[PDB]
């Protein structure tokens, strides 16, 4: 850690505390984490997990019981950029570029058997080239935010898949589009919940085995599903179908990344430039 200066607190990760800092020898300027052997080896394999859609991982560092994990540095994250572009809105050209991107690298991590696991807007890091970027993939393997939770985290599955991503990345879709979260629970059963009373209570039907998971009570209310045109205006209908695959209760039915980066709704994608006050 002598080799490096901190320059700002970017903020308090899951782990431990992110600085922005430089490297005292290559001039670099990077992100710094401050977090057992498996936890060693487990984000050594993520060294070599590379893609332009993930944010590099530079190195690791273990010292004095404290682990270091030093990252690409890019300048802005997704959560800000929503909130500095309230008033007007994302593009949608933009907003389609940037779930093209993620889902490109998801299919990239996906095939490699890595999940994320807890995809949010605040790990989505973006530059001035039009580029967005997965960061602390592969983290959870090796307050919190329940909002992009996937239903079968919720219900208590221990075994779960990468679908959990694409239920994740769906929601911030949606969220890019409306301006508003798509579901914002305050608990876990206000997280179910929510979902329950837009998507419709899963039943037998729409996602078999349901009723036997482990968390599944039969006294969950039963709300009806309503119409995505009404959950995300003025989403088109090639986008509108696409989310609804993305958001399949059935972890099975549920679109993977690469048969997402095929969807009708990607016909037009282009990469435009962000408009980005730094
Ligand atoms: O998370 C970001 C974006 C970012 C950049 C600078 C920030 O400044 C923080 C507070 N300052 C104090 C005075 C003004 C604002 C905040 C967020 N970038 C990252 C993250 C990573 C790796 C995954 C670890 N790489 N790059």
């Amino acid at each position: 850690m002598e080799n490096f200066q901190k320059v700002e607190k970017i903020g308090e990760g899951t782990y431990g505390v992110v600085y922005k800092a430089r490297n005292k020898l290559t001039g670099e300027v990077v992100a710094l984490k401050k977090i057992p052997s498996t936890a060693i080896r487990e984000i050594s394999l993520l060294k070599e997990l590379n893609h332009p859609n993930i944010v590099k991982l530079l190195d690791v560092i273990h010292t004095e019981n404290k682990l270091y994990l030093v990252f690409e540095f890019l300048h802005q994250d997704l959560k800000k950029f929503m909130d500095a572009s309230a008033l007007t809105g994302i593009p949608l050209p933009l907003i389609k570029s940037y779930l093209f991107q993620l889902l490109q690298g998801l299919a990239f991590c996906h095939s490699h058997r890595v999940l994320h696991r807890d995809l949010k807007p605040q790990n989505l890091l973006i530059n001035t080239e039009g580029a967005i970027k997965l960061a602390d993939f592969g983290l959870a393997r090796a307050v919190v935010t329940l909002w992009y939770r996937a239903p079968e985290i919720l219900l208590g599955c221990k075994y779960y898949s990468t679908a959990v991503d694409i239920w994740s990345l769906g929601c911030i879709f949606a969220e890019m589009v409306t301006r508003r979260a798509l579901f914002p629970g305050d608990s876990e059963i206000d997280q179910l919940f929510r979902i329950f009373r837009t998507l419709g209570t899963p039943d037998e039907v729409v996602w078999p085995g349901v009723t036997s998971m482990p968390d599944y009570k039969p006294s969950f209310p039963k709300w009806a599903r309503q119409d995505f045109s009404k959950v995300v205006p003025p989403l088109d209908e090639d986008g509108r179908s696409l989310l609804s695959q993305m958001l399949h209760y059935d972890p099975n039915k549920r679109i993977s990344a690469k048969a997402a980066l095929a969807h009708p709704f990607f016909q037009d994608v282009t990469k435009p430039v962000p408009h980005l006050r730094l």
